């Protein structure tokens, strides 16, 4: 196993983060920075403001979704709230850090969707945090039920660059253009247009905070369900910046939070922001046999924590061409191709809209664990580690969770024991088990035997998150699970899930 890193759990400078206080070192005391303020509450955020317009600084925003403020200030002014610059002495009361708010920036073709399901997500809206939504396409009509341009302020939907547009169409197009062949993952559901993003594709943290926001402010009125955010950085992050919060906040406001995990592999550590909040999916992408792309980024997360949970197609991807624009690789007149973890990630937003319209009460836990649960094995010995997380995704198995057998094994591990849970199969074609724990301190190790009781498969990751095991075509029998602290106690879950028949010898 790989020796891990620290840690280590107090790094700031005060208030400041260190990239922050670095920032600040090299500039003088009349010039401008862009931060985001992060308060331990809201009502510390708003104690604030008045402070904050004596001093003159400019408030950009003022979240509902995380208690933080955007805020443009002068380097002598955050000398003083950040208690650096004596009239106080004091640091600002309430805050858990500032931030700086730094800008984001984002061959053998193939569809996106190779099934054909009983569901569409009809009556599930997803919320596209981008570029824009072309909604003149003809994949895309009558889709766009919901707009806002915090870029320019336009009323109107519109996609300058493309990108916001192949995206809402892998998660949503009907594929009108081609006669359904490059429809989206979810061709009934709407869409919500929320442009973030300029016409080359970049944007400041505090506009995307303010994006995840407004869709968390208004998932009532336009029925939204899922977000889906490609796009962000990809310096390593722990997911306990002002966006990663936001996101994880927007997770539990209801949300499915679907994340790019980046394109900076194939080095580990290189799941950045958003993609490291520990909350929602974050996707890799593979190519059309398979294989994780050399761009995906790998985890961990800086925290040691395991990112992406899944990975999809995002590969020279086909979907709607935005009127006036040329992303990638042009098809005809009304589709373009495109790689990117940007494109795996609505191909599993659009699954997640399926399955919200399959089971209206499933929480956003609920979708993310059948998706976990049912990704394709792809590459055994790299499941469940940080390059394919638990394998890519299966929208037939996802959607079709319920109709499958289930056995759940649940225990105490003390530190480097182990237990095993016998089950019997038969008339299978697979069968996966997927291991979580409570204690994220410890790494437990998950392995599958046949009924001959040799190891078959194994999930040995160093990085918390959970394992993931299985075997297709299983011959019939007794086979056994067996959960292995490597280091540890824990209490423990397995969720065995199977096509054949499951029981108990
Ligand atoms: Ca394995
Ligand atoms: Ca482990």
């Amino acid at each position: 196993k790989p020796a891990v890193r620290n840690v280590s759990q107090q790094k700031n400078y005060g208030l400041l983060t260190p990239g922050l206080f670095k920032k600040v070192q090299r500039m003088s005391w009349d010039q401008e920075v862009s931060t985001i303020i992060m308060f331990d509450n809201q009502a510390d955020k708003e104690k604030a403001v008045e402070i904050l317009d004596f001093l003159g600084a400019k408030i950009k925003y003022n979240y509902h979704i995380i208690p933080a403020l955007a805020v443009k200030i002068k380097v002598k002014d955050l000398l003083i709230i950040a208690g650096l610059m004596d009239t106080g002495n004091a640091q600002l009361s309430g805050v858990q850090f500032i931030q700086e708010d730094y800008v984001v920036k984002v061959a053998q073709v193939m569809a996106t969707n190779m099934w054909n399901l009983g569901y569409d997500g009809s009556g599930i809206t997803i919320g596209i945090i981008d570029t824009g939504i072309d909604a003149s396409h003809p994949d895309l009509q009558g889709k766009v039920i919901g707009w806002v341009d915090f870029v320019n302020g336009k009323t109107t939907p519109y996609d300058d660059n493309g990108h916001g547009t192949h995206v809402a169409s892998i998660a949503a197009g009907t594929g009108a253009a081609s006669n359904g062949k490059y429809k989206g993952m979810a061709p009934g559901a709407k869409l919500v247009g929320i442009k973030v993003l300029n016409g080359q594709g970049s944007g400041s943290i505090s506009d995307i905070i303010n994006g995840v926001d407004w869709a968390v402010q208004n998932k009532d009125k336009y029925g939204i369900k899922v977000i889906n955010l490609s796009l962000g950085s990809s310096q390593s992050s722990d997911g306990t910046d002002s966006l990663s919060q936001a996101v994880n906040n927007a997770w539990d406001a209801g949300l499915v939070v679907v994340v790019a995990a980046g394109n900076s592999g194939p080095n580990k550590y290189t799941v950045g922001s958003p993609a490291a909040a520990s909350k929602v999916i974050t996707v890799g992408a593979v190519d059309k046999y398979d294989v994780i792309t050399d761009f995906s980024s790998r985890g961990p997360t800086a925290d040691n924590r395991l990112k992406p949970e899944v990975v999809a197609p995002g590969n020279w991807i086909i979907a709607a061409r935005a009127s006036g624009t040329s992303m990638g690789q042009p098809i005809n007149d009304y589709y373009t191709a495109a790689p990117g973890t940007a494109m795996a990630t609505p191909h599993v937003a659009g699954i997640a809209a399926l399955l919200l319209q399959a089971h209206p009460s499933w929480t956003p836990d609920k979708v993310k664990t059948a998706l976990i649960e049912t990704a394709d094995i792809v590459k055994p010995d790299e499941i469940a580690d940080i390059a394919y997380g638990a394998g890519r995704v299966n929208a037939y198995k996802a959607a079709y969770y319920d109709n499958y057998a289930k056995l759940t094994f649940t225990g105490y591990v003390s530190n480097k024991g182990s237990q095993s849970h016998q089950f019997t199969i038969s008339g299978a074609g697979f069968v996966t088990a997927t291991l979580y724990w409570d204690n994220s301190g410890s790494d437990l190790d998950l392995y599958l035997y046949d009924p001959n009781g040799n190891q078959v498969d194994y999930s040995y990751t160093a990085y918390y998150g959970f394992e993931k095991v299985g075997y297709y075509n299983p011959t019939a029998g007794t086979w056994t699970i067996k959960v292995v602290s490597y280091s540890g106690s824990a209490n423990y879950q397995v969720d065995v899930v199977s096509d054949g028949s499951l029981g108990q010898p």
